[PDB]
Order: C-alpha cells, then structure tokens, then sequence
C-alpha cells in the first residue's frame, strides 16, 4: 500500500512546543511561544486563540532558536517521540542557554501520550486537575466495561480515517483503537495488518475489509466534523453497501488521538452513548 | 526590516529650567526665567500659552544657547541628563557655571528612571515634599490596584501604540506607559517582543494584525486627549478595523503616556484603573 504506518514553581512565561499546547490549554495558561497550530486539534475558539501566538515550531517539528529567545521563556516544555531522544538531548541544551527546559519522552501512539501529557500538567502545577482526570478515567473504563458486557462483547468496532487515496484502519495499541482494546472491545480484522504499526492502509476497492464491522466510528474535529479525506471516504460507493452504514450505526468521534485523560474521557463518553444505542 | 530604528542656592527665585526641568518648575509653581523650547505635546493647553511667553536658551536638538542663558540672569540652571551623554555634559556643565550654580542629573532608562530624575530636581527647587508625596501616592495606589483588579490583569493582554510616519509604534516594558503597566503587573502583547531591550518595537501597517491578541489597546495622545496626526493615520486603517480589541471597543486614549513624574505617572495609573472598571 502507498502510506506506511507508525524549574521555577510558579512559572510565567511558557514556551509550549509539541503536545504541551494541550498541557497550556487545560491549565488556562496563556504560553508566550507555541508550535503551529492544526485547528483539527482544537476547539474552533482554542485555534483563534492559538492563532494569535508567537510560532516558535513548524510541522514538521523544526525549532526557530531565536524566536524562542525573544519569547523570553520562563520555561519551555515539550513531548518528545523516544527514537528521537538522541537528538533531542542535543537540541535540550541549546534551549537550556535561553530557559530552563523540560521534555519528556514517550513511546507509542496510546496511553505512552496521556501520560507524558499528565507528567507536563505537574510541571506547570496545574498535577491535580491532571492525577483527577487520570483517576476518573481509569474509574470510567471500569465502570463502563461491567456496565455494558454485553454489548462490548457481540459487536465488532472499527476506528478509521481517510488519508490521500486511502484509508486507515487504526489498530489497537494507538489513539481510539487502544480505548477501545482497553474496554474489551471487539474490533475488525481489518486492522490486523497493522502488526506493530498504529494504523493499516487500505484502497478504496478494499473498504469491504470493513464488512465484519457492527459499529464504525470515523474521525472529525472537536465540531464533529471529518478532515476532507475523512468525507471523501463515507462518499465513496463502497462505503454504502456496509452492514454498519445501512444499520445507521456510523458515527463521528472527537478526540481520537487522546492526547491527555481529559481527551480519553471524552472518547469513553462518545463511546458509551453508542453502547447505550444497541 | 522597518525604516524607523530603535553650591546650590537655598531658596532659588531665577530658574533656567533646560530639558525635564519645565515640568519640575511647572508642579512646583514657579515661573522659571528661560526655557527649553515648550512641545505642546507634553502640556495642558493654558500651561503651553505660558511657556511659550518665556525665553528660548535650549533647542529641540538640544543645543544650549548659551547666551540666552546669560541674558535671562539665573541663580539655578536645572535638568535631566541622559546617563550616556555624561562625558560631554561635564564640558557643557562648566561652562554654564560661569554663568550660575548648574544641577545635571543623570537617569538612564526611559521607565522608573525619569519619574525619579524629576523628583530630584523637585527637592532641589525646594518642592521635595510635594514630591515626595506623590511617589507615595504612585506606590500606594500600584497595590490598590493590583489587588482590586487582580482578576482582569490576569486575564487582560494591554498594548501601548502610537504613530509614525509611514509605521506604527508598540511600547516595550521598559519604557513611558508600557513600564507602568509593566509595574503594576499587567501582561502586554507579542508585538513587543522584537523590541528586545529598545523602547519601542516598529511595524508596519500590513503587520497590524501581530496586535491581534490584545484585548485592550491605548493610543498615545496629548493633554487633551488629542491623538497626533500620525496616530491618527494609524486608527483609520483599514487592518486596524479587523482587531479583535477594535471589534470589542477597547480601544482608549492614554494621556502622559511618558510619565515624566510621579504626578504623571498617577494619572496614567488613574486612565488603566477607569479601563480596568470596564474590564
């Protein structure tokens, strides 16, 4: 297939680079420097107040050094991917002659992320907000997984989400599909193939793979809305002959990629109300 | 890239007050016997109609007209000296001793560094009390402040702007109104960071837009809440319209902006609490 997959104590002026935004964001924090925002990730007001932000990173992960120095941080903070740790200690202590820096590594696509996100919410001293979410959650699961054993146990889910001229199948050690997995849910043989990797790459004339799929949940923004290869997917032709599109069960879920406890609850509740529905 | 860059007589009764000295004569009522050149922007309109009856002895650029001074027959010569202008005004200095007993004071800066330069002027024409009072009063009512709107500093983003000619001006921390709102713990705009340690950071009208996430901003204007031309110019643009402060109407007029005292540094205390009300 053509997509291969997978410190002060009250500090004034953050810096946030990748997966601290999140971190800022539910500490009502304001940061004085921020990697480009993608308005897929937030709230349609978060992005127009992120949008008004000195850029300090790009995309594709690249540091501007001196737009950092003339944020004048207090404190930069940032995950970091754990392949990439080498690298990083270089560019740490760079950072280091400007502000005191604090990065934290994570490995994988699944609770690797809500967890080096509540590591971050310590160190801005928002901890406490950041441990309840994470008891809550793992309360939720619990809860949830007793509450509806048997629907969780006769329906088969799927997660996916269009790319360029394809679609994915998110696996179960990654985003949605790992929620999922951790409830005891079924899902489609369909992301088998993904082996180690989070997602498993299919073509249009393969959306059949989906077939054994009770319930399928596509991913959208925090309005609900899917990307535009997301739409081009659900209006493809294929797409409407599957059980789970004529049964009426296809539904949007926000926040797939569950980059902090707070996100993962949001998952568990959009999750919940479909095994209301069956 | 922008175009712009960034044995002293007790009692003295025949004052020369040269640059920062008009302001110390005018608070302490006393009618000085030569002038810098009066700038009306610094002045109430009736204040400007009488310093422009006295002798000129000092230019804009300031050169001393050193024969003006002796012409008007001081017993005191006042004024602030930048700190980085020492060396040459301890030439200047002895020269105007030949003609009376000449107090310079430096300040470097242009935040805390002024307002405190005029109160040392004010002692030394023997209005130290007043003075003194009212660099109690600026302190006494920073903490009032703080303390009662604490809740809207917190959440406010201020800007300090004013117009040139072509390009626009946003205030940094350590500078006239910027510095007192600084002082009292306000947060500002982005748009000072390219400032670094300059007074002021320069823009251009098509990067109007980097004041976006202010939620109040103030306009420099003179004594009668007048803006100049320039800032003017700046408050028509079209650009301006789309900001998120314009939108919200909060934008305000700031008078004494450059807090040469502390009585000016009160008032512009007195113009952020009146916004602060609003939230």
């Amino acid at each position: 297939h053509h997509h291969h997959s997978s410190i002060p104590a009250d500090p004034q002026r953050i810096v946030a680079l990748e997966f601290g935004t999140e971190v800022v964001l539910e500490a009502g924090i304001e940061p004085v420097g921020v990697i480009e925002p993608v308005a897929t990730l937030y709230t349609a007001e978060e992005f127009e107040q992120l949008s008004t932000y000195p850029v300090v990173q790009s995309a594709s992960l690249e540091i501007n050094m001196e737009a950092i120095a003339e944020a004048q941080p207090d404190l930069i903070i940032g995950g970091v991917r754990v392949e990439s740790h080498d690298e990083y200690v270089g560019i740490r202590e760079d950072l280091e002659k400007i502000a005191p820096t604090v990065f934290f590594d994570f490995d994988g696509a699944g609770s690797g992320l809500r967890n080096m996100t509540l590591e971050l919410s310590r160190v801005v001293g928002d901890g406490e907000r950041a441990e309840a979410e994470q008891q809550r959650f793992e309360e939720r699961v619990e809860e949830i997984s007793t509450a509806y054993a048997d629907q969780l146990a006769d329906t088969t889910f799927a997660l996916v989400f269009g790319v360029d001229g394809e679609f994915a199948v998110v696996n179960t050690n990654a985003w949605g599909g790992e929620i999922l997995h951790t409830l005891g849910a079924k899902q489609s043989k369909a992301q088998q193939p993904a082996g180690e990797n989070f997602a498993a790459f299919y073509s249009y004339e393969e959306i059949d793979e989906l077939s054994d799929a009770d319930v399928i949940f596509y991913e959208t923004d925090a309005q609900e809305n899917p990307d535009p290869f997301t739409e081009a997917l659900l209006e493809q032709k294929l797409w409407q002959s599957l059980p789970a599109v004529e049964a009426g069960q296809v539904h949007p879920l926000r926040y797939s990629a569950a980059r902090t406890y707070a996100q993962a609850n949001i998952v568990l509740d959009q999750i919940e109300e479909v095994l209301k529905g069956l």
